[PDB]
Protein backbone atom coordinates (compact mmCIF):
# COMPACT_ATOMS: atom_id res chain seq x y z
CA UNK A 1 0.00 0.00 0.00
CA UNK A 2 1.21 3.59 -0.62
CA UNK A 3 2.11 5.79 2.35
CA UNK A 4 1.77 9.09 0.44
CA UNK A 5 -1.20 8.87 -2.00
CA UNK A 6 -3.29 6.99 0.63
CA UNK A 7 -2.89 9.79 3.23
CA UNK A 8 -2.89 12.50 0.50
CA UNK A 9 -6.28 11.37 -0.85
CA UNK A 10 -7.35 11.13 2.81
CA UNK A 11 -6.21 14.77 3.30
CA UNK A 12 -8.92 15.72 0.74
CA UNK A 13 -11.55 15.49 3.56
CA UNK A 14 -9.23 16.29 6.53
CA UNK A 15 -8.70 12.49 6.82
CA UNK A 16 -5.42 10.68 7.66
CA UNK A 17 -4.15 7.37 6.23
CA UNK A 18 -1.75 5.49 8.55
CA UNK A 19 0.50 3.30 6.34
CA UNK A 20 2.06 0.60 8.58
CA UNK A 21 3.22 -2.99 7.84
CA UNK A 22 1.96 -2.42 4.25
CA UNK A 23 -1.49 -1.48 5.69
CA UNK A 24 -2.89 2.02 4.95
CA UNK A 25 -5.61 3.01 7.47
CA UNK A 26 -7.57 6.00 6.05
CA UNK A 27 -9.53 7.81 8.81
CA UNK A 28 -12.02 10.47 7.61
CA UNK A 29 -13.62 13.12 9.87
Amino acid sequence: VSCEDCPEHCSTQKAQAKCDNDKCVCEPI
